[PDB]
């Protein structure tokens, strides 16, 4: 492993701690969510993101954040706002934006300087 | 845990992997290393470094790197060059210097955007 990979694993672990049921742990299938494939063409989940970190496919935090936002956006797109899935996705979306904001990334940069 | 703590735990883990017998895992006593405290006025070891990470006593990678360097220097000052201790400290020093170089850290900071 590498430093960028460890920081992204950290951010991932912190986000996944907010999903203790594991709603977003693994890909949604049509078996569990009828019509999911019809509505969601760009699927994402925390397991996939973990595999992508391990293969070093994220070249920046911006790239990692985009997949994270995509996962949350898919949950809010397929599910209606009165479901546990939508509500949690909105919450964790906010937490991730705060955790990985410019201001936060700047303080971390200081500690590498 | 914080992002800096996680980064430092990564560097520490990678360096300890190079010391499977734990030569540097805990403080050297004078019973095991006669006269050590006469030669070495600022002891350091991987166990202490871990405790400092946990206690949040590193302001930067520079500070951590300085403890690692101190650990290696102590080994290379006290022990004779034909010893396992000297030779392993030198090997580990070089590996650490490669892993925590300014160049590596600039690259890592670029990826935090
Ligand atoms: C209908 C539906 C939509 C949706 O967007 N998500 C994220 C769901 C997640 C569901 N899951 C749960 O409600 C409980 C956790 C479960 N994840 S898990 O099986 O990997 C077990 C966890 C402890 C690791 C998740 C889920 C996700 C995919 C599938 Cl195929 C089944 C259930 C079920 C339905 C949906
Ligand atoms: C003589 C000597 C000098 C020195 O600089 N070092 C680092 C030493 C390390 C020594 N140790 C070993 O040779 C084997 C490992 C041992 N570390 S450990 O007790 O923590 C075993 C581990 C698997 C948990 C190490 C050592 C370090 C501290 C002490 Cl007090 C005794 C032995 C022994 C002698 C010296």
């Amino acid at each position: 492993s590498t430093p960028i990979q460890q920081l992204l694993e950290h951010f991932l672990r912190q986000l996944q701690r907010k999903d203790p049921h594991g709603f977003f742990a693994f890909p949604v299938t049509d078996a569990i969510a009828p019509g999911y494939s019809m509505i969601i063409k760009h699927p994402m989940d925390f397991g996939t993101m973990k595999d992508k970190i391990v293969a070093n496919e994220y070249k920046s935090v911006t790239e990692f954040k985009a997949d994270f936002k995509l996962m949350c956006d898919n949950a809010m797109t397929y599910n209606r706002p009165d479901t546990v899935y939508y509500k949690l996705a909105k919450k964790i979306l906010h937490a991730g934006f705060k955790m990985m904001s410019k201001e936060r990334l700047l303080a971390l940069k200081r500690s590498m300087s």
